């Protein structure tokens, strides 16, 4: 009945302002379901990028809002909690950057998209886990400095066999600790499932796992295996995704796993969103200037 009310309301508003909803793939089912996209924050960017709507609520973590907003400079991007962001990421600092630079002149700085928009600014070119191989491969150099992920930085170095240098020391992902044992587990429950795993999970997880991917990877990949049955090694958001693309088949995960920021977003705190019509996502013009460069460094290396 109130889901029925602020789903309704939602909807009307949304209409009613002029606001389109982009929401990430680990947003809550309810959120996934009343928003206009749904996706990894690449094609969450790019898909604001071509629409003619001046209007965003962008349901995420900040970096991702920002991501948008930088590529979106004149359009109005809003959030429901100003707080949701990613704690990992924030480890990673500017003087870190500076450090390591300095001591690797010729390493260019492939930031992971996670990083602080300050962060951006110092970077040579942004990646996510989508097209981070791809990035590292199609760069001149033979060494990169790679942050904030620890574990995405060793399967680039792995898969590229370039030197990958991270920073800060043991950045990694909570969400993503699998234990390696819960893939023992599901092989002999469910002999003939396919293990999907994320690059951000530690090495003896990804190693035991059918496929290494992430979320718009992960998706893509029953468009081409037939298998009836997919074991899900990221955040538990994405098992609705899977449900509701391919409902033919089952979709199983590894184990649950919850990004507590991602989850502030709710259907209360995103109807005061269109309500009030904040919180707007404002980075001073200068950061917006220096961020872009290497966001469309990646662009320029993808495409
Ligand atoms: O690319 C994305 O949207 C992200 C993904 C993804 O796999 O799509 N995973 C983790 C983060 S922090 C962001
Ligand atoms: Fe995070
Ligand atoms: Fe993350
Ligand atoms: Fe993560
Ligand atoms: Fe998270
Ligand atoms: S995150
Ligand atoms: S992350
Ligand atoms: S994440
Ligand atoms: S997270």
């Amino acid at each position: 009945h109130h889901h029925h009310h602020m789903v309704d309301e939602i909807l009307k508003l949304k209409k009613e302002k002029g606001y389109i909803i982009l929401a990430h793939n680990f947003q809550i089912p309810e959120l996934q379901d009343i928003a206009d996209f749904v996706g990894d924050s690449l094609q969450l960017a790019r898909k604001a990028m071509e629409l003619s709507e001046k209007k965003i609520l962008f349901l995420g973590v900040d970096f991702m809002a920002e991501l948008v907003k930088i590529l979106n400079p004149d359009k109005k991007v809003i959030v429901p909690d100003r707080s949701a962001t990613c704690p990992m990421a924030n480890r990673l600092t500017p003087e870190i950057i500076r450090e390591y630079r300095e001591k690797f002149p010729d390493a260019p700085v492939v930031l992971y998209v996670n990083s602080t928009s300050e962060c951006k600014t110092l970077a040579d070119v942004i990646c996510t886990s989508a097209n981070a191989v791809e990035v590292v491969k199609k760069l001149d150099s033979s060494v990169v400095i790679f942050g904030p992920d620890r574990n995405l930085g060793e399967y680039v170095a792995e898969k590229t066999g370039k030197k990958v240098i991270t920073i800060p020391e043991n950045g990694h992902c909570p969400v993503h600790q699998f234990n390696a044992e819960s893939i023992d587990a599901v092989r002999k429950k469910y002999p003939d499932a396919k293990v999907i795993v994320h690059p951000e999970c530690p090495k003896p997880v990804r190693d035991k796992a059918d496929y290494v991917g992430s979320t718009g990877q992960m998706e893509k990949i029953p468009e081409r295996d037939p298998s009836r049955i997919f074991v899900i090694g990221t955040e538990i958001g994405m098992i609705h995704k899977l449900k509701k693309k391919f409902p033919d088949r089952e979709f199983v995960p590894l184990e649950m796993a919850v990004c507590v920021n991602m989850k502030k977003n709710t259907l209360e705190n995103t109807l005061h969103a269109l309500q009030t019509e904040s919180f707007e996502v404002i980075l001073p013009k200068e950061v917006i200037e220096k961020a872009k460069k290497p966001i469309l460094r990646m662009f320029e290396l993808m495409g």
